[PDB]
């Protein structure tokens, strides 16, 4: 297992230092998105949440595709102003249940260091 806990305040930095084995070694989900919501990144841990394959999910847009139950302002909008603002940081509950049991999870979302992507980390509670 990687060393890094959910809601870390310095998560970006250790995750832009590892690649696509390390992030599948995280103990939360973890998906990283371009400002559009296009998938780029979808950890092994996320996948056991959501019985999506991470290895096909790639590409796929979050918002529209995957994960509809989030197109919302609790979610989507909280995401959309974070990429707006240049500073997305933020931390809320939520239940997932689009093509998967309904699951209670907290979702930190924060942006990337690379260019125009962001995380969202997802933890079952
Ligand atoms: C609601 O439709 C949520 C669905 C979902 C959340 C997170 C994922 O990684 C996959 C699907």
């Amino acid at each position: 297992m990687e060393h890094v806990a959910f809601g870390s305040e310095d998560i970006e930095n250790t995750l832009a230092k590892m690649d696509d084995g390390q992030l599948d070694g995280l103990a939360f989900g973890a998906i990283q998105l371009d400002g559009d919501g296009n998938i780029l990144q979808y950890n092994a841990a996320e996948g056991d949440i959501t019985g999506r394959d991470p290895k096909q999910v790639i590409g796929k847009n979050f918002f529209k595709d995957v994960a509809p139950c989030t197109d919302s302002p609790e979610f989507y909008g909280k995401f959309k102003e974070g990429v707006a603002s240049g500073n997305l940081n933020t931390m809320f509950e939520y239940t997932f249940d689009y093509q998967m049991t309904p699951t209670k999870v907290k979702v930190h979302m924060k942006k990337a260091l690379s260019g125009d992507s962001y995380w969202v980390f997802v933890k079952r509670v």
